[PDB]
């Protein structure tokens, strides 16, 4: 007996089954404790039932509270649960409704209904002793075991009492640093059987190896915090404005696996950060210093694909694959041998949300995890980042009732879990979907970021997937978080910034569990999203499609690859409408931005359409736009260029290429964000999806010797249909980078950075602000391709009808060119005025860019090719 679940239990009093109308005649309510139900043989009833309850069909169908919070079942028949049932009983057995149709029960409406819960949950201590709090309204009985240290033998199993759907036991203080699982029986849907599963916390705040059994540490304790942990407010970097964000983001292995100026035991993990000297830390430190003021850090909590137990970890001989040549497969091959044994993985694969991850810590027993995560966060701030974690709570690991990685839904199965509409487990986030449009999936979330945000000091938080996320959930989390302040919880919530990639795809499309965190409905929310519009024009067709569909920065219609895209009208007209498209993402992607588009018709942000139909500019405020051209998913920005560009360029032409599109990011409205390596040329030979590519792959040299470019194809489970565009370039001596050409882009950058920081004018904080002083002056149908030209205004001569923002400069222009020659751009609105050469720039470096001018006469701004040049006027 292995039935589906076609049917909700949504309220205490209402079941929804989407069944006509003879059918509803005859409908009945099956339970089991024992879950010993069968069909009988003759199949005209369900056999082996405790009980048995008829179900009166209810006319009026589902009331508005069900429909608002589960949309996609709203047109199900309604069925009237009676007074006489003991739902709390019922909750705990195998269910079944049926008229032959025989299916199960989905619960988490009616488990909301009538055992949300506020209460404390997890470990509680106060002086005299430790509590313990499980939510688990549909477990048959719950204990904990208790084991004195991470390996050895079970000390005392202890009976939890259920309240409310929550089981609690109250100890006495010595079972504080115990180890322990809980022991939960309970109806498991995938086995039809009632089992027995080992499970840790889900408000666990430490673990043993692994997750493998839960540490019963007080968080508060003096011992796991650092010197001076408790005054850190006070020493974190100042934010006047979320304006002012920009953000790196970096994975904490990457950071410092190869850096040779870290202690060999200590490279790897969060240890490696409180080397100030180290190249790896005097590198960030030498960006805090141009301006940068974010470090996003990939998933840092306990996830699975990397065991914490280091003995296992496995390693290439690098000697032996660096002998290999630069297109061969060899070394992916090697790679791949051991990637499911060695330290490296994103980590997006969630097992618990509150815990550091153990294999970043110096030893996964006992508190080096929490006080060295402590040590990462105060050392960053103190260089002047403040720090953000990349926060995974769209799906998980595992699922079931068996696993060391299954926790959530061993212990209420098919709850924290989204689930179809026969009951089978929703996997469009990679596997095992999460439900936050349920309460307590809500809360632990809320939950978990207040966790972070004040034991740890967390500045912070990328989503993930918040297209998955139900926004209710979004604005509830921030609400909570920026009510934080130092003198009740030691962190300053006001400055606590959120942002997300609002994905709308799959079973979360047109809002059908619920408003969920999706690009349109997080607009005018103040929480950002990832601008994929921006990257897409900048960079040329997307990350699935052809890789040598080419864009504004790769190429199209001024320098074709070979590619068939189209006549020259076409492709001069496609490289007009990413232009467009750039454009508006440049004034901070607002729906309401008025741009002369290529037509020449007036547009708004969001009447300038995606493929799908759908507003490029969706925007709100500038805060609610995340510029990039580059992360850790995808080609990296070098690799995307090298890929994208003719063949013929040098590579002395693509690093220049590097830089105009980072500096487009870095002179955007909105936020900036850069993928770490982006400044210093970062390949990961092409690899298309580096998760799981190890080290050798992923790559950071803080040595600036190498880029990582050449270093064998990328492994083939993610890139072996793009092998052949790959194995030429890679095999090409001319492709690589050498040390100048890094040192040269990380000095450009670091004077980008310098520029975004040196005027206000590239940071306006309201739409306002960017309507009345943003202009785009070269557009239209007889725009000079190739070009885009930016102005912003600030206050000048007697009584402006404006505020004056900037003390040192009265108006920027800056002057986009990805033409491989000179352009002169006449803007005789522009004429007689003072603008000169950013004075970062008449300093520059760069040999080339030095060579700008502006004529007075004419408004003439004459800029080299591959070149971003910034005027400004003098006050
Ligand atoms: O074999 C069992 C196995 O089990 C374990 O492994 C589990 C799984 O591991 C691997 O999965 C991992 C991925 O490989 C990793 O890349 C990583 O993925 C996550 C990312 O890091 C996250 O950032 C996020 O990314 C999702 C998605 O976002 C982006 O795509 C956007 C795009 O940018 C937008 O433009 C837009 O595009 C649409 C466009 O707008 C439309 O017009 C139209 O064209 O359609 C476009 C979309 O089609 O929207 C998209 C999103 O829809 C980004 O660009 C893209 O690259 C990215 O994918 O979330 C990712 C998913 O989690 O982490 C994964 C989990 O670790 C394997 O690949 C899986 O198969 C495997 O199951 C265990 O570890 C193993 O040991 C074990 O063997
Ligand atoms: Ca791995
Ligand atoms: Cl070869």
């Amino acid at each position: 007996f292995m039935p589906d679940a076609r049917a909700y239990w949504v309220t205490s009093d209402l079941i929804a089954w989407n069944v006509g109308e003879l059918e509803a005649q005859s409908v009945c309510l099956y339970a089991s404790r024992a879950a010993a139900m069968s069909l009988s043989p003759s199949n005209g009833g369900i056999q082996g039932y405790d009980s048995k309850v008829e179900l009166q069909p209810e006319s009026a169908g589902l009331p508005e509270t069900v429909t608002q919070k589960f949309p996609f079942i709203s047109s199900y028949r309604a069925f009237r649960v009676p007074s006489s049932v003991d739902v709390a009983s019922l909750v705990k057995c195998q269910l079944v409704v049926a008229s032959v149709d025989v299916t199960g029960l989905q619960l988490p409406g009616v488990l909301d209904d009538m055992f949300a819960y506020t209460g404390p949950l997890g470990a509680v201590f106060s002086e005299d002793s430790v509590s313990l709090h499980l939510w688990a309204p549909t477990a048959q009985g719950v204990s904990v075991c208790f084991f004195d240290g991470p390996a050895g033998p079970a000390l005392e199993t202890v009976q939890l009492k259920e309240s409310n759907g929550v089981w609690s036991v109250t100890g006495p203080r010595e079972w504080e640093n115990r180890y322990y699982l809980y022991e939960v029986d309970v109806y498991h849907p995938t086995k039809a059987q009632v089992l027995k599963c080992l499970a840790g916390d889900p408000y666990a705040r430490s673990l043993s190896a692994n997750g493998a059994r839960t540490w019963l540490v007080d968080i508060n304790n003096e011992t796991l915090k650092p010197a001076s942990w408790d005054e850190l407010a006070d020493e974190k970097p100042k934010l006047d404005s979320f304006s002012d964000i920009t953000i790196y983001e970096l994975h904490i292995r990457d950071f410092s696996a190869h850096d040779g100026t870290v202690d060999s035991d200590s490279r790897g993990g969060f240890r490696a950060f409180a080397y100030q000297a180290s190249a790896g830390m005097e590198h960030l430190r030498k960006l805090s210093d141009a301006g940068l003021t974010h470090v996003h850090l990939l998933p840092s909590f306990h996830f699975a694909g990397v065991d914490d137990i280091k003995s296992n970890w496995k390693f290439v001989d690098e000697c032996e694959l660096a002998t290999f040549p630069p297109g061969s497969d060899m070394q992916q091959a090697a790679v791949v041998a051991i990637q499911e044994e060695d330290p490296y993985n994103w980590g997006y694969n969630p097992v618990l949300w509150g815990v550091p991850k153990g294999s970043y810590a110096s030893d996964p027993d006992g508190p080096s995890r929490i006080i060295e995560y402590r040590q990462m966060v105060q050392a960053l701030n103190r260089i002047g980042l403040r720090v953000v974690m990349d926060v995974v709570y769209n799906h998980l690991d595992s699922s079931g009732p068996c696993g060391i990685s299954s926790v959530l839904d061993k212990i209420v199965p098919g709850y924290y879990v989204r689930r179809d509409t026969n009951g089978q487990i929703e996997n469009s986030a990679a596997m095992n979907n999460t439900a936050s449009e349920h309460f307590m999936v809500d809360r632990l979330i809320v939950d978990d970021l207040l966790n972070w945000a004040v034991n740890y000091k967390v500045d912070g938080f990328r989503f993930d997937l918040m297209g998955h996320i139900m926004k209710r959930t979004m604005m509830r989390a921030k609400s909570a978080l920026q009510s934080l302040t130092t003198d009740a919880h030691g962190v300053d919530g006001s400055k606590i910034y959120l942002y997300g990639a609002g994905w709308d795809f799959a079973e979360v499309a047109r809002n059908q569990r619920g408003i969920n965190g999706s690009q349109l409905n997080m607009s005018g929310t103040g929480i950002g999203s990832f601008n994929d519009r921006i990257r897409d024009a900048i960079n040329g067709g997307n990350p699935f499609g052809n890789p040598l569909q080419q864009g504004f920065n790769t190429g199209l219609f001024l320098e074709p690859n070979g590619f068939y895209q189209g006549n020259e009208a076409d492709t001069r007209r496609s490289l007009a409408t990413y232009a467009d498209q750039i454009q508006i993402g440049l004034a901070g992607n607002l729906r309401d931005y008025v741009l002369i588009s290529h037509t020449g018709e007036a547009k708004k942000g969001s009447e300038i359409h995606t493929f799908d139909g759908l507003p490029v500019g969706y925007t709100a405020s500038p805060i609610e736009t995340i510029n990039y051209v580059s992360a850790h998913d995808n080609e990296t920005l070098f690799d995307v260029i090298s890929v994208k560009t003719p063949m013929i360029l040098s590579v002395d032409e693509r690093c220049r290429i590097n830089h105009l599109a980072s500096s487009m990011m870095a002179l955007s409205q909105g936020i900036p964000f850069f993928h770490a390596g982006d400044e210093i040329l970062r390949s990961k030979s092409i690899d298309r999806d580096s998760y799981n590519s190890g080290d050798w792959f992923n790559k950071l040299d803080f040595t600036y010797e190498t880029n990582n470019w050449g270093v064998g194809l990328p492994p083939s489970e993610k890139n072996e249909d793009n092998w052949p565009l790959m194995k030429p370039r890679l095999e090409n001596p001319s492709f690589k980078p050498a040390k100048g050409h890094i040192l040269a882009a990380l000095d450009s950058f670091v004077d980008i950075l310098k520029i975004r920081y040196s005027s206000p004018l590239f940071r306006l904080s309201t739409a306002n602000d960017i309507k009345q002083r943003v202009r785009f002056h070269n557009t239209g149908p007889s725009l000079v391709p190739g070009v885009i030209v930016m102005g912003i205004e600030d206050a000048r001569g007697e009584s402006p009808e404006m505020a004056q923002l900037d003390t040192n400069f009265s108006y920027v222009v800056t002057v986009f060119n990805v033409c491989p020659h000179e352009v002169s751009m006449d803007i005789p609105a522009l004429a007689s005025m003072g603008f000169e050469l950013h004075p970062v720039q008449v300093n520059s470096s760069d040999t080339l860019v030095r060579k700008s001018a502006y004529e007075a006469a004419t408004g003439r701004f004459t800029v080299p090719g591959r070149t971003v040049s910034v005027f400004v006027e003098p006050r």
